[PDB]
């Protein structure tokens, strides 16, 4: 967490031409395996492994085709383990599978899962993971969640294989569906190695690809670190280590090398959001904040000198950065994005002002009122719209306008990030609920957790509906949520060193 160290990064890369060469050789082999004949359950398992290792970006097409072909039922209809894995993978890849596929395993009278299945751990694990792919009203899945969760909790201590035990403990903490991809990949690499049926070729490739991707991140980090010091925001009292935290968060949103420029831009915005949050929350005067907001709405800087230095610098950095991001869009994408960057920052500042205002005037909002504002203040509408502006094919005023309106797919993601943040961490989601219902601290928290689950189902359903959206925006929307879950469970320092700094030994 030292800037001199960070700035240094990217200067010297661990990877070698030898490493690169071996990687492309290995990739082809993995491609062969993915498309090659294999027992069906094994293939599903292999494909799942590829995703878990963070390699889906590499083989998205081969993977889809393999699943498509897989979509002769003898291999899976008979066993729940196969059924659940099949259900999850198909759904994750856009192939619908009805929940009724799980009925045979239920007691018809009770509608409950047979106690007989609790003995096999993998069976329970697949069922549990598969349940997070459910939509609203899919009660079978909801039943599967509570059943598998309870069983897994019961059987965790009865497990003898330590590796399996680690996996179960990991799943109970967070299902795979909710885990940030890059981070999960690092953890899994070590785990996969110890699996009995592990494929050495995939593992090797996973290690190589990780190191290679990492080198790109290291280079990105160095530039960002130099940029941050250049702004001078590093010497400001607020937001210590905001940049690295922001970059780490962005890694969760997008980790791919081909998206490095976009990632760097997201990281800059993230760092600013964090710093400005502190300006509004702690440092600034209402008079100062209202001015900060007004200057932003107008995108007019005539009055900036009115503000004190500690506030003026963050305001100018936000202004300059937004202009730069907007310009990049004009240059690379042939579409001036400044109006859009400016607008989402205006909305964001307004959300902050409102919170500051409630706080300076003693208002206590209801949960819906708080959330209506808070989904905006978390900063995700800003991050996502910007992300859209920089990646969408043939951008237009109309497209940007639709995204900025916060349709359900986007809105759901923003709400989730906010609630996830509040659960992990004046007045937040829980207190607002307590007051609306007077409910207990424990009961309210339970209620919020319910919202998370509810919102995810909606997000899951949105993926199957017709949409204006395409990759990579669809992924960004889902990924920011995962990023939120990861950050809100010194533990960040360990994740930083393991994923960004230290290469995997070969
Ligand atoms: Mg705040
Ligand atoms: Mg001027």
């Amino acid at each position: 967490w030292d800037y001199d160290f960070l700035q240094s990064l990217g200067r010297h890369s661990s990877v070698t031409e030898e490493h690169v060469g071996l990687a492309e050789k290995l990739k082809g082999e993995v491609k062969s395996l993915i498309t090659g004949p294999m027992e069906p359950l094994a293939k599903l398992e292999f494909i799942d492994s590829v995703r878990r290792l963070g390699l889906k970006y590499q083989f998205e097409t081969e993977m889809k085709e393999a699943l498509a072909n897989i979509s002769y039922d003898s291999w899976w209809v008979d066993n729940l383990r196969a059924t659940a894995l099949r259900f999850r993978l198909l759904r994750e890849n856009g192939i619908f599978v009805p929940q009724d596929v799980f009925e045979r395993f239920q007691n018809k009278e009770t509608g409950k899962f047979k106690n007989e299945l609790c003995e096999d751990v993998k069976g329970l694990l697949n069922l549990y993971e598969a349940s997070f792919l459910g939509w609203e009203g899919e009660d079978i899945l909801d039943e599967a969640r509570t059943f598998s969760t309870a069983q897994l909790k019961n059987v965790e201590k009865k497990i003898s294989s330590p590796n399996l035990a680690k996996i179960v403990h990991h799943a109970l903490d967070l299902p795979l569906h909710w885990r940030a991809i890059r981070y999960e990949a690092r953890w899994f690499i070590d785990i996969y190695e110890d699996e009995e049926d592990m494929n050495p070729t995939l593992l090797k490739y996973a290690k190589l690809d990780f190191n290679i991707v990492q080198s790109f991140h290291q280079a990105e980090i160095g530039r960002l670190a130099r940029w941050w010091v250049g702004t001078g925001l590093d010497k400001l009292p607020f937001a210590r280590n905001g940049l690295i935290q922001s970059y780490m968060y962005a890694i969760g949103m997008l980790f791919e090398p081909h998206l490095g420029e976009v990632r760097e831009m997201e990281a800059k915005v993230g760092a600013l959001i964090t710093t400005i949050d502190d300006v509004y929350d702690v440092y600034g005067t209402m008079e100062e904040l209202e001015l900060f907001t007004d200057i932003t709405e107008r995108w007019d800087i005539n009055r900036v000198d009115q503000l004190p230095r500690n506030i003026r610098m963050p305001l100018l950095t936000m202004f300059n950065t937004s202009n730069d991001i907007g310009y990049w869009a004009l240059k690379e994408r042939g579409f001036n994005g400044i109006p859009y960057t400016a607008k989402v920052w205006a909305d964001q500042l307004k959300s902050y002002t409102k919170e500051a205002k409630w706080f300076h005037e003693g208002h206590k909002p209801t949960l819906e009122e708080y959330l209506e504002n808070a989904l905006v203040s978390i900063g995700f509408p800003n991050l996502l719209v910007t992300s859209y502006l920089l990646t969408v094919d043939n951008p237009t005023k109309e497209k940007l306008d639709y995204v900025d309106s916060l349709p359900l797919f986007v809105r759901a993601s923003c709400i989730l990030c906010r609630i996830i943040n509040d659960l992990g961490t004046n007045l937040k989601s829980i207190q607002c609920y307590m007051n609306e219902t007077g409910a207990s601290q424990e009961v309210a928290r339970e209620h919020i957790e319910g919202l998370v689950r509810m919102w995810w189902k909606r997000l899951n359903k949105c993926l199957f509906e017709p949409s204006p959206f395409t990759e990579p925006f669809l992924s960004f929307t889902i990924n920011v949520v995962r990023g939120s879950h990861f950050f809100y469970q010194s533990w960040t320092k360990n994740q930083g060193m393991s994923v960004l700094i230290h290469p995997i030994t070969l």
